[PDB]
């Protein structure tokens, strides 16, 4: 159908180490305010995690997009992957976010990912963090939530976060699911479990305010994914940055080419309802025309023409992880070549280190040039994080664009 705004609309969604249950309260947040709102659809568990390799490896993989609302605001909300391996998926879905949710399992505390997770949220711009201890219900000694709920807290002051003000909302996604299940009218102050979900979605409207946004900039959307409609053609999915688009509008695809191609927007969709025109903070799907998906991809941005130039060349201020939080135990040289995650973009790049600086060791806090293989749309004070072998080794911002 048609998309009708009727509230603000905010970017959420779900972070945290592998199988403390992002999925699962993905799904019972569709379900609880499904009761209250009929215009929000459920997602079962398997509507989320529905590729076959998900199947297969019985982990998220993809980041998935689903929709709700609350009586004060509409969501889209991103649930990512918590597998080490899954990392650069995670990090093209924080960089939707204007909140995220931190869910941490009770049972087992913060563990390596919910670390990594949080520094990776602040890189790519996540500007407010609830908590929700997830798994109550299997832990029975309240001092061990009290630990819990502490170490999260202090683990997000490391990284700037405010962790002793951020809500932890205490509860488990499972039961409140079953119950919405058995009873898919349960309605808030009925049940115990669907309570607490209605406790996370209170601390998302409130504490999780709606972004500041201008739709009178250029046209930017950062693009997410990409896909092939049978019937329509290619989409391109994203959160708007800034600007506005509409079916009839030339945009340009930068980056990660050796030059720019233009085309025609042919269709714009928020939860598959069409959208008259896409704005700044919709989670958007834009069909665009005469490209397929092999010549759109992850990591490029459709913009205004003419209003980007993408680079290749920068400096930055970087700070290398110490190896106790995840980075690597030894340095590095110019010439070294990690992945740079800017947005949802990620790129392979030459770092290039002063004459005189000829190593980098973790802990530093460093400046240097980096020489990206792609050219990407980048500014100054962009922030990015840094991988290596599969590790977050380091986190930067660019200082000066040099080409
Ligand atoms: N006891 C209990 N188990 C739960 C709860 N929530 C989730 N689980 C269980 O925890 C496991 C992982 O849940 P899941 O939602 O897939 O976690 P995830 O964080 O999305 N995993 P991934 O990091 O791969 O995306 C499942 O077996 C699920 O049933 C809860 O509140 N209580
Ligand atoms: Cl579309
Ligand atoms: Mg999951
Ligand atoms: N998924």
């Amino acid at each position: 159908g048609e998309f009708v705004r009727t509230k603000p609309h905010v970017n959420v969604g779900t972070i945290g180490h592998v199988d403390h249950g992002k999925t699962t309260l993905t799904a019972a947040l569709t379900y609880v305010a499904a009761a209250e709102n009929p215009n929000v659809e459920v997602k079962d568990y398997g509507d989320i995690d529905k590729a076959p390799e998900e199947r297969a490896r019985g982990i998220t993989i993809n980041t998935a997009h689903v929709e709700y609302e609350t009586a004060k605001r509409h969501y889209s909300h991103v649930d990512c992957p918590g597998h080490a391996d899954y990392i650069k998926n995670m990090i093209t879905g924080a960089a939707q976010m204007d909140g995220a949710i931190l869910v941490v399992s009770a049972a087992d505390g913060p563990m390596p990912q919910t670390r990594e997770h949080i520094l990776l949220a602040r890189q790519v711009g996540v500007p407010y963090i609830v908590v929700f201890m997830n798994k109550v219900d299997m832990v029975d000694d309240p001092e061990l939530l009290d630990l819990v709920e502490m170490e999260v807290r202090d683990l997000l002051n490391q990284y700037e976060f405010p962790g002793d003000e951020v809500p932890v909302i205490r509860g488990s996604a499972l039961l409140a699911l079953e119950q919405m299940h058995r009873n898919p009218k349960t309605r808030r102050g009925e049940n115990e479990w669907v309570d607490k979900i209605w406790e996370l979605l209170d601390a998302i409207d409130e504490y999780i305010p709606t972004p500041v946004r201008d739709v009178d900039k250029p046209f930017l959307m950062p693009v997410e994914d990409v896909f092939t409609i049978t019937g329509r053609g290619t989409v391109a999915t994203g959160r708007i940055e800034r600007g506005k688009v509409k079916v009839g509008d030339e945009v340009e695809i930068v980056g990660l080419a050796p030059e720019t191609r233009k085309t025609v927007v042919t269709g714009v969709e928020m939860h598959r309802k069409t959208l008259q025109e896409g704005i700044a903070g919709d989670n958007v799907g834009v069909l665009l025309r005469g490209v397929s998906r092999e010549e759109v991809e992850r990591g490029q941005v459709l913009a205004k023409p003419g209003s980007i130039t993408p680079h290749t060349k920068f400096e930055a201020s970087v700070y290398v992880l110490k190896k106790e939080e995840g980075g690597r135990h030894t340095g590095f040289f110019s010439g070294y070549r990690p992945q740079f995650y800017f947005r949802t973009t990620d790129v392979t790049g030459v770092v290039q280190l002063p004459p005189g600086v000829e190593m980098v060791m973790p802990g530093d806090n460093v400046t240097f040039t980096v020489e990206l293989i792609k050219p990407v749309a980048l500014e100054e004070g962009l922030r990015f994080a840094i991988r290596e072998g599969g590790r977050t080794v380091g986190a930067g911002v660019v200082t000066k664009i040099l080409e």
